[PDB]
């Protein structure tokens, strides 16, 4: 298991346009496109990401290659990340999978926010952070998913993606 076949399975693989769960454009696996209302600005966004006139629609091969720019981009954001990076260079393997899968899904911004919680993985905490975690609006509107990856930090392992 790997942070690819990790985000692959948490954020699903779509070749149309489609809505995200807060009603945001997105398409890929989990590429985000726009979080305006508009169909026209994400058709808009999507064809300048792509280079082409897409109509809403990618290939295989299209959205993969968003994909390994976009965990590329997540992994470069902690590294540049004052508050990321340290928690990141704290971890083991399977634990920096958990964090970029976060930053992937919220922007660094978002994830840089859950001071307390960084704080506790960053002291091996693992059993406080996993609590402190779950009081979030990310673990109330997708919980499913915050589950999997509360869990990641939790064992320090894959667990919860075997099977899925
Ligand atoms: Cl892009
Ligand atoms: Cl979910």
């Amino acid at each position: 298991m790997n942070i690819f076949e990790m985000l692959r399975i948490d954020e699903g693989l779509r070749l149309k346009i489609y809505k995200d769960t807060e009603g945001y454009y997105q398409i890929g696996i989990g590429h985000l496109l726009t979080k305006s209302p508009s169909l026209n600005a994400a058709k808009s966004e999507l064809d300048k990401a792509i280079g082409r006139n897409t109509n809403g629609v990618i290939t295989k091969d299209e959205a993969e290659k968003l994909f390994n720019q976009d965990v590329d981009a997540a992994v470069r954001g902690i590294l540049r990340n004052a508050k990321l990076k340290p928690v990141y260079d704290s971890l083991d393997a399977v634990r920096r999978a958990a964090l970029i899968n976060m930053v992937f899904q919220m922007g660094e911004t978002g994830v840089a926010g859950f001071t307390n919680s960084l704080r506790m993985l960053q002291q091996k905490r693992w059993d406080e952070a996993a609590v402190n975690l779950a009081k979030s609006r990310w673990y109330n509107q997708t919980p499913n998913r915050a589950k999997r990856v509360i869990t990641t930090f939790r064992t320090g392992t894959w667990d919860a993606y075997k099977n899925l």
